C-alpha cells in the first residue's frame, strides 16, 4: 500500500 510504506 502507500501508507504505511512498510506493508503493501
Amino acid at each position: 500500500g502507500l501508507f504505511p510504506y512498510g506493508p503493501d
